[PDB]
């Protein structure tokens, strides 16, 4: 019989106070790290624009939302851009930005909505579907495998893919793992969609459980400009989990979720990637495009 | 020598993964709580009004916004709004209302930030100051006093007073907890602006750190309706802890925050109050006056 | 689905390496404060070796033994002693002292064994009896009350009174804890038994649930001589918890130990008491005596 | 500004109730794992015995001590044995049982302390120095880099090989790690000093912190016989990590610990050893040997 009477319950909140640990120096510099968030690829943006184009979609559903750059950029071209997450800590940075925006005809017709890529199917009203469904920034990968068995996974993806209309597109991607995996080493820099103006140290962590590879943790070490005693910039640290996952894995998973009825094709950094390719990839994106 | 490697950052999310303790089993009690009490009290409504309109003062300002149902009656009764909370995980639910209603005029013009009572003044620009200051809800006995002399209590009031145009108002509520101190509880039903409708227990755990009372601390375990079998209700717990307020203490506390240069009053439920009254008032409303 | 993976198992050790929290900076002045055992107080000794030869009774068991210092002034006063105690934290100093001791017949013949007063009853044989059963230095108020009723205090009473030979003695006390919940202090340098040459600090925190006082903890500041610059002291602090036990409450409750068949009587600070008396124990030995 | 008010420091003790963690069903099955492996190994024994003989040392020193299974018979085979540990939750068996047979007069000569190998110097007092040092049963895979550059295992080594008199000898040994990273598992019943009895299965996870093997964490779930219902077998797990040392790595790691001015031999799991061995050893033992 022991005890340790903790203030307030986990997960609750009081009105004049700040959230647990919203306000920890870890939250902090992670805040200010999705906040690198502005300085989007040139690269990017000519590719998803005309990706988008090329095949003549305009409703859009970006079921990684977070923070809102990828949707913001869509809203801005034009598209019928329905954004939905389930972090309500990152959601709330779009609806902020939407607030402001609201006055564009544009950003008020913007949908941002919340839900879960295992509650999808009751989370968003499908219909017909839609025309383009993106999850990228490596999104996919936050989603763990605590059973082992992948058994979430198949069921994210499942159904992201009925958020597919027939002929509908599903752009979604994955780091290249094979090769993080193999050197044991996910360095900064290499974002293709972002070029992150802030300067980091990045540990990699390797967890295999019986030799199967079940997760990649990363702690980063951000060096916050002017947090240093006279100009100097001050050094917070963070941590984020993902699933290490190969692109042979996940080729036949994100398969699986159209049941094979489907039209598979894989992307080097943004350019095309066959096998034993001279280069390699520091992304792996996946296009997909419904059959019916 | 030890460790124990967590997966994410405390206070950091993820997108498309649920944030930290978000859907624990006590957040979502506390939801169904901190949203299951509003059906505002007639008496509440017509108090309020009342006084706003007898002293005719019209851009108002909620330092304690929460779920907004308080602000969305201001705004609904044409008063000119801002509504400000610390936390963002109750402020989520004002923005969402708003939004709802974005169409109408009114709701348009409402204005939902994000601030904290220590640093209210470059958090909330005045100017002016508003015209009214309300704080109802009990929620400033959520702030502790860790350093045990209660310094950002006065912090917290100073500033908040300084957000009070002269002449302007300030109307700063608490429970009666001269009353909970002495029978040791504080039992459910006693709102005295929303009606619960929710069966609730509420065990109370007092604290008194060397003779002084320094924390209240509430287990609830809400009878959540159908939750159980055949219709049965099923019993979930969350926990939350206040700074036991004595009526002499506020009253010079809340007073020193003006300086002294102030029109204090404090009154019963909602009728004035007199020491020994005869009616024991479930809360304590001090509506204070700025001289200049 | 979260995660938080520690090192090793809590309450499991490995060799090469020390146990989990053993050398924490609270667990070593909490060590060097348990040390300053020695020091017993004249009073302590000329009362209960003249209690003890006064009645005849030979052997004695210490249920509270601890360090081993009471007990092993009655090993070197020739009674028959065998020392129990739950803590093997503690435990572990009597052993150390006896292993030295070992040569001496007596400290050989002296018995060192584990048990919890509510597994007393199968932890150590009784058979006739012991002729006389110490528990003091408040150390029956370190057994707290989870379910609220005293249920576990009944049986550990119960059970300690079993230990007890028909006309055998019961010498158990408790800190003056009326006083201290009224006064909501309980100040170091009281002890009756061993004066403490080491100077301290103590914050009282007293915890009611629901009006029942349920808890009294103790957070101590010691000063740690030699802990600081230059010849300057340290301070740490540690934190232990006991029952608010009250005269009378105790009174009955180690009465119902023995059913009744009893002889009850309870000394102020080593002196007789009666109430109202003038002074104020600051603890309240009870000695007990079994009818059959 | 939170708080979580416990109890009890972490760390510290009170008289008449258990300790902390000592009683979780974690630390039940802990306890009869590290006592359900003694059935001491014929290839042992006989091993170990004529090694010692061998090369006529006779004041042993065991820096792994533990529950002192090991020493218990080097003791009993005459030799001037003391044993060392730094976790006390294990010595505190070694000294149950010499008290046990302290009606023996080598018993009764058994030397066992507490000490830590990163103080191993001023903790066991050498003065000439033992003729021989044992650490088998894989204890100094205990003790972990945090640092990241060893710098521990090189003081613990350093320390170890100081307590080697000239021409003495060191029998450290570690599990065959270079396979258990290669398969990624590390099954049970590979003891070769202890063939246990009990039925376990084990969960291997290894962390790689940056391309580099830094920890290997053991979940075990017991099956403890008749903890279910009819005879049937209960479920009980705890967990336990190591540090990864491969052939190469120790080898050379254990060689500077002498400063190069030593003789070091190797064998298989009792047999001699040579890379690329027909026979995969499942413990490296190496036993070295000071020259001045």
């Amino acid at each position: 019989v022991d005890s340790v009477y903790r203030t307030r319950s986990l997960g609750v909140a009081a009105e004049g106070i700040p959230d647990q640990y919203a306000d920890g120096e870890a939250a902090r510099v992670w805040q200010l790290y999705i906040g690198d968030t502005r300085s989007r690829t040139a690269e990017y943006k000519a590719w998803l624009l005309g990706l988008l184009r090329q095949h003549g979609c305009h409703r859009v559903l970006d079921v990684a939302c977070g923070t809102g750059v990828d949707s913001i950029m869509l809203v801005e071209e034009g598209f019928s851009v329905t954004s939905v997450d389930a972090s309500d800590k990152m959601l709330k940075y779009a609806l902020k930005e939407r607030w402001n925006r609201r006055k564009e005809p544009a950003f008020d017709k913007w949908v941002i909505e919340e839900a879960n890529w295992l509650t999808l199917d009751k989370d968003v009203p499908a219909g017909d579907g839609f025309d383009a469904v993106i999850c990228l920034g490596n999104s996919f990968a936050h989603l763990p495998d605590s059973k082992g068995d992948q058994s979430e996974h198949r069921l994210a993806l499942k159904n992201i893919a009925s958020m597919v209309r027939p002929g509908g597109l599903l752009v979604i991607d994955h780091r290249n793992y094979d090769y993080i995996l193999s050197t044991g080493c996910a360095p900064p820099g290499k974002n293709i969609y972002y070029k992150s103006d802030l300067t980091k140290d990045i540990t990699t962590s390797v967890l295999t459980v019986n030799n199967k590879a079940h997760m990649v943790t990363l702690d980063y070490t951000v060096q916050v400009p002017g947090a240093g005693r006279d100009g100097a910039p001050g050094f917070s640290k963070f941590r984020l989990s993902y699933y290490p996952h190969c692109l042979a894995s996940f080729t036949e998973l994100v398969q699986e979720a159209f049941g094979g009825r489907c039209q598979h094709s894989v992307l080097g950094d943004f350019k095309p990637y066959r096998p034993g390719q001279a280069y390699v990839p520091c992304y792996f994106i996946h296009v997909l495009k419904k059959t019916g």
